[PDB]
DNA sequence: CTTGGTTAATAATTCACCAG
DNA sequence: GCTGGTGAATTATTAACCAA
């Protein structure tokens, strides 16, 4: 244990970033919160799953990072401490406790309405299509390879997705 | 016990009561949907206090309600008795009179005149504030159609000054 | 006092989903 | 191609604090 909590301060990853984090805090608190909520965006991440890993408030966070609320620095510190972290938990998630909601990301999001219009009921085949088409632009964006979205995981599409990315729409739509 | 659950079934006003909303589920859902979401609208009643009162899911309240997704009679009845109860309930506390505490909302009106005096002076100063805690309070009472006696009806809505002195300042920090 | 941070609550939306 | 009903999670937004 302490031997571990050391353990884990002294990687050149751990100092790498003990001071990444450190310049995000010197420089501008927005442009910061740009940065990430970028980042966040780009990957598609709940904002939950930020809240649960800093233990920052969720309100507080969601408008300094969409209203730049000021937050006070040892919180700050926080945050950016996590998303230098996911940054490459991401990383290796790829090149190499609540287990996230899925989301749809605007790109696939863009196909589909698009490939939507009169497309009731689509062809448990036709969907298929789809996936492996979202997915496929899924990477684009988070600046990988189609090669392997599996990556995207939590985030992955499927059949049953989009199925009910249908099935829903066909709802959606059906009032007013 | 069953003798109060039996001598409650059975009031003239009561079983009337029964009637009103029995007819109401003959009627177009949305209707009353139309209905009702304006008279809470009106006496701005929570959307959660029905969901706890009905028992009803609180997203299917949301829709059904602004949406107009079709909620099977069961939960729709369960809801016109809501409504209906609601209203002896909202008029007796009201016209004629002397687990957890709802809690106060700004009404457009209140509102409205807020705004205006707010492009006006940036911080009201107790006297100031003070003043507006009667004319909001007096135009609430409008609305609901009574009078500005006993504003005291309003009861959780009740405007007041620290109520007042927040909608400053949350509208003063809240222009960065 | 008042800002300045920070918050618990509410509710529109989002995604899933099972029983006819 | 299940398909209407519902429902848990999510996150922008609201209305209040408490510390200095």
């Amino acid at each position: 244990s302490i031997l571990k909590e050391l353990q884990a301060l002294n990687t050149e990853e751990a100092a790498e970033q003990r001071a990444e984090v450190d310049r995000m805090l010197s420089e501008d608190p927005w442009r910061a919160a740009k940065m990430i909520k970028g980042y966040m965006q780009q990957h598609n991440i709940p904002q939950r799953e930020v809240v649960d890993v800093t233990g920052l408030n969720q309100s507080h966070l969601s408008q300094h990072l969409n209203k730049g609320t000021p937050m006070k620095t040892q919180k700050r510190a926080a945050l950016y401490t996590w998303y230098v972290r996911k940054q490459r938990e991401i990383l290796r998630q790829f090149n190499q406790m609540r287990r996230n909601r899925f989301k749809w990301g605007p790109a696939s999001q863009q196909i589909l309405y698009q490939a939507y219009d009169r497309q009731k009921n689509p062809s448990k085949e036709e969907r298929e299509a789809l996936v492996e088409e979202c997915n496929r632009a899924e990477c684009l964006q988070r600046g990988v390879s189609p090669s392997k979205a599996h990556g995207l995981g939590s985030n992955l599409v499927t059949e049953v997705r989009v199925y009910n990315w249908f099935a829903n729409r066909r709802k959606e739509e059906a009032f007013r």
